[PDB]
């Protein structure tokens, strides 16, 4: 069995604390081995196994994949500075939390730009993006063995409005479970190769499939470190002793924080969702960042992973 009881206990405890402090309705945590896809912990607030049953709009948590795909296909590179001013398609606005007049690709990641991510997605055809989301596992049942398991939702590309391609690129109009979303992060941690996920210990990485070039995955992991450093949306999830690649999400009300460490050679993925926080903040960084921090730091300690930089706390 892949579960690690010390990690399971940590996850469950830190999750309940966050749910309490933010007066939230529920929450879920998934912790994966970043190299093999095996599940190290799966925790829920009382009730159904929300990690497998509940499809969510991933919001900003999907942005690293769109950025990665644009890089991978040569539709952008690390030098381009994009106009990130808010816009409309017909009556519907596409805008960020702030008006950034322009951003390079690092900034689009760091600042979590809906505008920037949508312009990258728009360099692909609707069908191309549809197959990409499908490739990530969206709309595909995992057959984890749990009852009630959702396949998620991926609407047929022929039906998409232009605005819908945009909104999907920043995480609305498609849906997947927290487990499906955590799995998608293996494509970043396992050097471009998406892993299946397992409840049994894996001697080696199982049969996966390549989504991105290895160079692309490495570059994106590095961009995601900017999220947890000053200037990023996810500084609450920084972990002492380590560089952490992460992404915040605040789905219109679900607060999400997902990331991995060590960023250069990842060992652990931690994914946290807190459903309808009503006290002490709304945003993924503020609400889900603190439990992520504690579960990641704790997990790395539990698994005996040495810090890559000196401790200061």
């Amino acid at each position: 069995l892949s579960l690690d009881q010390r990690i399971q206990t940590l996850a469950y405890e830190e999750l309940n604390k966050a749910v309490e402090y933010h007066q939230a309705k529920a929450g879920t945590v998934v912790v994966l081995d970043a190299r093999t896809g095996e599940i190290l912990a799966l925790a829920n607030t009382p009730g159904r196994n929300r990690a497998v049953t509940d499809m969510i709009e991933p919001g900003s948590a999907i942005k690293p994949f769109v950025i990665a795909k644009a890089l991978d296909a040569g539709k952008t590179d690390l030098n381009e500075r994009l106009n990130t001013q808010p816009y409309k398609i017909g009556p519907s606005p596409v805008r960020d939390t702030h008006v950034y007049p322009s951003l390079d690709v690092r900034g689009i990641m760091q600042k979590s730009s809906n505008v920037g991510t949508s312009k990258l997605s728009a360099r692909f055809g609707a069908e191309e993006m549809y197959d990409f989301y499908h490739e990530l596992g969206i709309g595909v049942r995992m057959h984890s063995g749990f009852p009630g398991e959702t396949a998620g939702l991926l609407r047929n590309w022929r039906r998409w409005r232009p605005i819908e391609q945009a909104t999907m690129s920043f995480g609305y109009g498609l849906q997947l479970s927290l487990l499906q979303l955590a799995r998608a992060y293996t494509a970043l941690t396992h050097d471009g190769v998406l892993l299946p996920l397992s409840f049994e210990k894996q001697a080696v990485a199982p049969q996966g499939k390549r989504i991105f070039k290895e160079s692309t995955a490495r570059e994106v992991r590095n961009l995601m470190v900017s999220v947890t450093e000053p200037g990023g949306t996810g500084t609450a999830g920084a972990v002492d002793g380590f560089d952490v690649g992460a992404k915040t999400g605040t789905a219109r009300h679900v607060a999400t924080f997902i990331g991995f460490a060590p960023a250069k050679n990842p060992r652990v993925i931690v994914a946290v969702t807190i459903d309808e926080p009503t006290a002490h903040g709304y945003y993924g960084g503020v609400v889900a960042g603190p439990p992520f921090k504690k579960i990641m730091g704790g997990s790395l300690n539990i698994l005996g992973i040495s810090p890559t930089k000196p401790l200061t706390a």
